[PDB]
């Protein structure tokens, strides 16, 4: 509908500008209280902050410049602060201020208090087929929002998406993300939700995307993903021959959905046919989706995250409190003048 086409004609527009010319050095590490480190990783941590005029809350997540480096992580790091001051999508992870010190990346993101669907999805087991389509749309919305500003996810799983205050999806963590027009080569992603063309070491697209999408409905509706095995050697077998075994209680509906969209050959995969997102958003699993009412927010939610306030950090994990430590002497700048 032309009203769809000229909604992401203004995306578009709208990133670009920022694209050519993207924000740096907008906050600094003096102005944040520490409050709790949120999550780690092999370069950085991400932890919850203060904004010691305003009192908001943030999730500042903090690169390691050296181990950036050292893990060949210099352009995606690049990558993800360049695309996040860039976009604006109401399921995306807002990126408030970013800056650098002597020793660090910070990226300051709005602080999303539910904690992370991976959590709510191991409590609860599995989530009905209507849960999981509701989480679904959002993330189809999403990557129809961020194709057509030609980048690819790369990270799509269930750590990534957290659960808001209305019980909407947020997706964070844009670390693979990349503008890419064409193709692209990179090993990156987490295995369960590697696409055959990634694990294959092909040149590789969006369509990578839409596979983990349809490992991601899988294990919100199962409980746990399609391809699983102990280790990953078992499990890139297991993605590659894309035998898939679905259980009973799946809908035959769904059933068919996640044939089209794990579908080993990327050229027959649902996303990235001549039809595009449509062919998914037609799809009879989606029949009773309402797709103006999820952008607009105004579907009621399957739950609500308990949480008491926007400092609550009941639904993350406790992790060892590490200092953040900057040098007296700057380190990797020429590496990051761009950050
Ligand atoms: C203001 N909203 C729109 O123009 C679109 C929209 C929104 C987001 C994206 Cl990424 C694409 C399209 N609405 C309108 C009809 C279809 C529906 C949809 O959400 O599919
Ligand atoms: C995006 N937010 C996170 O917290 C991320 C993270 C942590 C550190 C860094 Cl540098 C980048 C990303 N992790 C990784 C998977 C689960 C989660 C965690 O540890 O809770």
């Amino acid at each position: 509908q032309e009203s769809v086409k000229e909604f992401l004609a203004k995306a578009k527009e709208e990133f670009l500008k920022k694209w050519e010319s993207p924000s740096q050095n907008t906050a600094q590490l003096d102005h944040f209280d520490r409050i709790k480190t949120l999550g780690t990783g092999s370069f950085g941590r991400v932890m919850l902050v203060k904004h010691k005029e305003t009192g908001n809350h943030y999730a500042m997540k903090i690169l390691d410049k050296q181990k950036v480096v050292k893990l060949k992580q210099i352009e995606h790091t690049l990558n993800e602060k360049r695309i996040l001051q860039a976009v604006n999508f109401p399921f995306l992870v807002k990126l408030e201020f970013s800056f650098k010190d002597n020793s660090n990346l910070y990226m300051v993101m709005e602080y999303v208090p539910g904690g992370e669907m991976f959590s709510h999805l191991r409590r609860i087991g599995r989530f009905s087929e209507p849960h999981a389509r509701f989480y679904a749309a959002q993330i189809v919305l999403t990557f129809e929002y961020l194709h057509s500003l030609d980048l690819i996810y790369r990270d799509l799983k269930p750590e990534n998406l957290l659960i808001d205050q209305q019980g909407y999806i947020q997706v964070t963590d844009f670390g693979f993300a990349k503008r890419v027009k064409g193709r692209t080569w990179t090993l990156c992603g987490t295995p369960e939700y590697l696409a055959p063309e990634i694990i294959l070491s092909k040149g590789y697209n969006k369509a990578v995307d839409w596979w983990a999408l349809g490992v991601l409905i899988y294990e919100m509706a199962a409980g746990y993903p399609p391809f699983f095995a102990d280790q990953p050697i078992q499990i890139y077998e297991k993605i590659v021959s894309g035998k898939v075994r679905f259980p009973s209680h799946f809908s035959s509906d769904l059933k068919d959905l996640l044939r089209n969209l794990l579908q080993v050959d990327l050229t027959k995969r649902f996303g990235n046919l001549k039809n595009g997102v449509n062919d998914i958003k037609n799809h009879k699993w989606f029949a009773t989706t309402d797709w103006i009412a999820i952008y607009q927010r105004k579907v009621e939610a399957p739950f609500i995250p308990k949480f008491k306030g926007p400092g609550d950090t009941s639904n993350f994990d406790d992790y060892e409190e590490e200092e953040i430590r900057v040098s007296i002497n700057e380190k990797c700048g020429k590496e990051f003048t761009e950050f």
